[PDB]
């Protein structure tokens, strides 16, 4: 077996929406929780932080919180076992007994236009921001807005901020422009849930061009589980996952793949990857088609090869 790295779940919104409905320890609905944790060898899950777009603009800073709160007390300390990782020196040095959880922001709609909102954040262990969601928002447009604009200047100061602070910046669901724009203004770059737009041509994927510009800035792609990403059928199983495995590693980024799989944020799944215990046949699957020290690569080696330092 392999450890494994996955960048994007969002346990914290799905807790969140069950109102206590659901224990993490177990719970079967919970596509991510500490049993499968477990099954799947954990080495770093990123748990994202993230308000369903109808919350208003007046409480989603108390709901962000919230889902933070939710994790410190349901997520962490759970078995002991899950450590939070809150800076890159505490996976480095991480104890093999532990499993790493770190904090992700999906969209920065929580800090309104307070840039110490994100300060805190950060200073609570955030480790990658994506600035937006799908949505048009006061750092930049995501990728379902029709103006497709890129940056605004606040976004090219979080983005600096983020630089400084060694936090990654995360391209999945920014619009076409501003993707291109944060490649040049970005340090640390990743794409924590985003496939091949080639293979499907889904707008949230990636095209040729975007892969190789992520692989020239020596950018992580991390690939996402979801069947509508996957297939343009929308009926997916794991060997169609590997087929854009496949893309990226034919365009030249066999060092740059990994894992992102949105467990929990998905309404329906890729067969043979239902939950995050799936994770180690899904590992096997891959012997097929590269080697171990490949797979390695997919499963951990090439996120912590691409560490900011
Ligand atoms: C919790 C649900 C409603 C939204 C998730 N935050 P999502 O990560 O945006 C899942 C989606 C298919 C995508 O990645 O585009
Ligand atoms: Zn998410
Ligand atoms: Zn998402």
């Amino acid at each position: 077996s392999l450890r494994v790295i996955d960048t994007h779940c969002d346990a914290l919104y799905k807790l969140q929406a069950g109102k206590g409905k659901y224990t993490f320890q177990d719970a079967e609905e919970l596509d991510v929780n500490f049993e499968r944790l477990i099954e799947a060898k954990m080495l770093l899950q990123g748990f994202a932080i993230f308000l369903d777009e109808d919350i208003p603009v007046e409480h989603k800073w108390k709901k962000a919180v919230e889902q933070v709160n939710i994790f410190k007390q349901h997520v962490l300390h759970k078995g002991g076992i899950i450590h939070h990782v809150k800076k890159w020196c505490d996976l480095e040095n991480l104890p093999e007994d532990k499993i790493g959880a770190m904090l992700t922001l999906e969209g920065i709609e929580p800090i309104g236009r307070d840039l110490d909102k994100l300060t805190q954040l950060l200073d609570g262990g955030v480790l990658s921001v994506g600035l937006t969601w799908n949505n048009a928002n006061l750092a930049a447009d995501g990728i379902m807005e029709e103006r497709g604009a890129g940056l605004t200047r606040f976004g090219k100061d979080i983005i600096h901020l983020l630089n400084e602070r060694k936090v990654f910046t995360d391209v999945s669901h920014l619009s076409v422009k501003a993707f291109w724009e944060t490649l040049e203004q970005a340090e640390f770059v990743i794409a924590s849930h985003s496939n091949a737009k080639a293979i499907c041509s889904h707008p949230r994927n990636l095209d040729d061009e975007q892969i190789k510009a992520m692989i020239e800035h020596d950018a992580m792609i991390h690939v996402v589980f979801y069947p509508l990403f996957t297939t343009n059928n929308g009926v997916a199983d794991t060997e169609d996952v590997i087929r854009h495995i496949d893309h990226i590693c034919e365009l030249g980024g066999l060092k740059n793949i990994g894992f992102g799989s949105d467990f929990d944020g998905i309404p329906d799944h890729v067969k043979g990857l239902e939950h995050v215990g799936k994770y180690q046949s899904f590992l096997e699957t891959l012997e097929k088609h590269y080697t171990k020290e490949e797979i390695e690569g997919f499963a951990s080696r090439n996120f912590l090869n691409h560490l900011p330092k």
